[PDB]
């Protein structure tokens, strides 16, 4: 009984500890897509567009971003798994799983259990899961929980030692975490996080590696200015290419350019609205169903790629904003209630994200030359040219799942 | 006996007109740098006639053989501006007949081998009227270095049974890519011989194209309309190398890596024009030096394109005259009596190529005829962003076939 068989009664959950999310007062449905990843992603990014436009406002607009929305909506699910009462309730209305109308607490973790069957299970384009939450190696530890934090979210609780051993745990777990990331997230838990007070710790993050289906040539990257949020300008590195590409030109010149990686499943969606319009204006504007929306309407169509080599980290402290946006009765330690594992609570969320761009596309560079003889296109044809902020995402378009999710503002060096 | 083995004090060929200029191998290479002049040479007078944008395609090593044959029963200055257009001069010894000597085991060491995947075959043949006598030194040696038989043809009342006559003799040597390189009433009753030439070759891409890979796309013609296309696709290991003004050079090596195909793409702003201006077999050669291997992708059309013209225009600006004229022409080695009235009404010559994902298939023919109608021809089918193309064998250094592709659509 794996992952991918699971039914909802290979994925219980304690009663008097359930949630009931109310109707919703339509339906792009495609073809064989199951509609429980299909509903469950929606929510997903019903979150990831949210808690991106706060992330952003907290931020300078030459500011560069980049997280995995996927990322912490599988995480805190994991924890939410032993969630109860008002605590739960909150778990549930803060990442949007309460908008999968009707559908209880319960079943959230099946449909997680169908969507993580599908999203990492294997030449290229390989998919990681970096979860894991760490608390003292004290008190009771529920089996029940890990044994399906197992089978669902797949990996276990882990109880470390905040108190003798505080230093050598962060350093336990950045140590664990830049192990599976192949080497990339490296300081997973940032300086002075961990001590004695430690109670509980969410730790998040994912792996992506692929190739362009559709690779640049490096004789052809030359560099150019990129016009930021400022005023001024900068030298970037800009990449240049030509070919059918799913494209859409939308509200106000803002133009949404598709680049697939080998597979076609794993695509990066670029957003780059028109010059005289700020990508702040559009961050804003940009709700979860007009960029649904946006993606539905796009079409092959040949043009003129110019698009800037970037590498971009980040790391974070989702507690504070988690709390900001609702969610709280998980960080206090007098209001919390983890049936699923007293008084514990959530000492801190740290999550850390990581994106290099280059000519083939995420993996490391090479060389590879590109040579396309015979081929006429027309002079007057659609031309997206980055050299100014824009948008990204890293989407699974089968399980219409948005991966990564960031922000471009200064790709120079 | 063998023509090929054979030494040079072996050989009897002993025509009946010399010419004097003012190591075996290192001579049959010589030639291969002649004709690879030859060709380039020729090939600019041929773009220097043609929009930019027109296709083209030829056997310059098709054509530097019939007129090598050609040049057995030519004679005096005639024998000399054949010596010159086709720059067999810039041969070691002074002496013409040695020439044909080397083109001989040239076309062995090509033509003739044990296998190898590369199917690449020449054919050649005289065609002379019923009614008259040739002479049998002419005959006995156009057979014995170009293993060029004789077989009679009434020209003087069956004109046109004759044409259809050779032309089918080509379709047949050429597996039917070549049929017609004689056009019509090219060849009249006055018509005394034809000598012709054919080449063809086959061979497999060594690493293979995927028929998956493909795709039909748009390709805009150079005036504003558009046709349908289908670019291949594959990446791997080539010799390739941007150079010049940002050009590329692509070498597509067949099963054997003794004949590849050179592409040659100059920058998308750029066009063919001072590329092909500045072509030469040292530049070529140049280029064919530099080629480093490299991983990267290659997008290349699945098409064929045929071509067909006269080579009386440019031969003639190239400064071979003689030949064409009814007057000046002299080629007192053919018809026995000694007859002096023997001019090249025309030579036609006609071309096919095709790329596909298993590989590619060139065929050539060139027919030198002797007295017969003197018509330019049929048209090409024009398009845009062209690239120049070469077949060549590349331990004999000899181009076999060249051309601008301009128009892949189907
Ligand atoms: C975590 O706590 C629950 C209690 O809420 C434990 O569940 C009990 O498991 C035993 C043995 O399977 C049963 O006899 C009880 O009936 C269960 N409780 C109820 C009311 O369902 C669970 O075993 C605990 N996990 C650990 C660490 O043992
Ligand atoms: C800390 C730890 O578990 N070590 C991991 C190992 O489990 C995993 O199989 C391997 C992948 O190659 O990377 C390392
Ligand atoms: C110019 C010419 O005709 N070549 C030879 C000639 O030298 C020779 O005397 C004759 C006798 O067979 O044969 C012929
Ligand atoms: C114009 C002309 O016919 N003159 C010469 C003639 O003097 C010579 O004997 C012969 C030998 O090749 O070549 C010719
Ligand atoms: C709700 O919280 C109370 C304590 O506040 C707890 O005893 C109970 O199990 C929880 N669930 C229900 C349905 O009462
Ligand atoms: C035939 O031509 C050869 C040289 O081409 C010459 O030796 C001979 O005199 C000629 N004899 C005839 C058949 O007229």
């Amino acid at each position: 009984v794996d992952i991918c068989t699971a039914k909802p009664r290979d994925i219980p959950m304690n009663p008097m500890c359930i949630y009931r999310s109310p109707e919703k007062k339509e339906q792009k449905i495609p073809e064989a897509t199951n509609r429980r990843v299909w509903e469950l992603s929606k929510a997903n990014s019903r979150f990831a567009t949210t808690f991106y436009q706060h992330l952003a406002d907290s931020k300078n607009d030459n500011d560069n971003i980049f997280l995995s929305p996927l990322s912490i909506s599988t995480a805190f699910a994991m924890t939410k798994l032993g969630a109860c009462n008002d605590t739960l309730q909150q778990l549930m209305e803060v990442f949007k799983f309460d908008t999968i109308s009707e559908k209880t607490s319960d079943q959230i973790h099946f449909f997680f259990a169908k969507l993580n069957c599908r999203l990492y299970r294997k030449k290229s384009s390989k998919l990681v899961s970096a979860n894991r939450l760490f608390g003292d190696k004290s008190l009771t530890f529920n089996e029940t929980y890990q044994d399906i934090s197992e089978l669902v979210y797949g990996a276990k609780l882990q109880p470390l030692d905040f108190k003798e051993n505080a230093e050598q745990s962060r350093a336990a777990i950045n140590k664990w975490v830049s192990n599976k990331t192949e080497g990339r997230i490296t300081d997973v838990i940032p300086s002075e996080a961990i001590n004695e007070l430690t109670v509980l710790v969410l730790v998040n993050t994912i792996l992506f590696k692929g190739l362009w289906k559709s690779k640049f040539s490096p004789e052809n990257t030359r560099k150019e200015l990129f016009y930021k949020a400022d005023g001024e300008s900068c030298s970037a590195s800009m990449m240049y290419q030509e070919g059918k590409f799913r494209y859409r030109r939308v509200a106000e010149g803002t133009q949404v350019l598709e680049l697939p990686f080998k597979g076609d499943d794993i695509t990066m969606v670029l957003i780059l609205p028109k010059p005289e319009k700020s990508l702040a204006k559009v961050e804003k504007e940009l709700t979860p169903e007009v960029l649904q929306e946006w993606l539905d309407e796009l079409e092959e169509m040949m043009l003129v790629v110019h698009m800037p080599r970037f590498r971009i980290e980040d790391g974070f402290s989702l507690k504070e904003q988690l709390q900001d946006m609702g969610l709280v009765d998980l960080f206090s330690p007098e209001k919390s209630k983890l049936p699923g594992i007293d008084d514990l609570y959530v000492s801190d969320a740290f999550h850390k994200a990581f994106l290099e761009v280059n000519e083939e596309g995420s993996e490391a560079a090479a060389s590879t030359a590109v040579v396309i003889a015979g081929r006429s296109l027309n002079p007057n044809r659609v031309t997206f040219k980055a050299n100014r902020p824009f948008l990204v995402f890293i989407r699974e378009v089968p399980l219409n799942t948005i991966i990564f999710m960031g922000r471009v503002a200064n790709p120079c060096v």
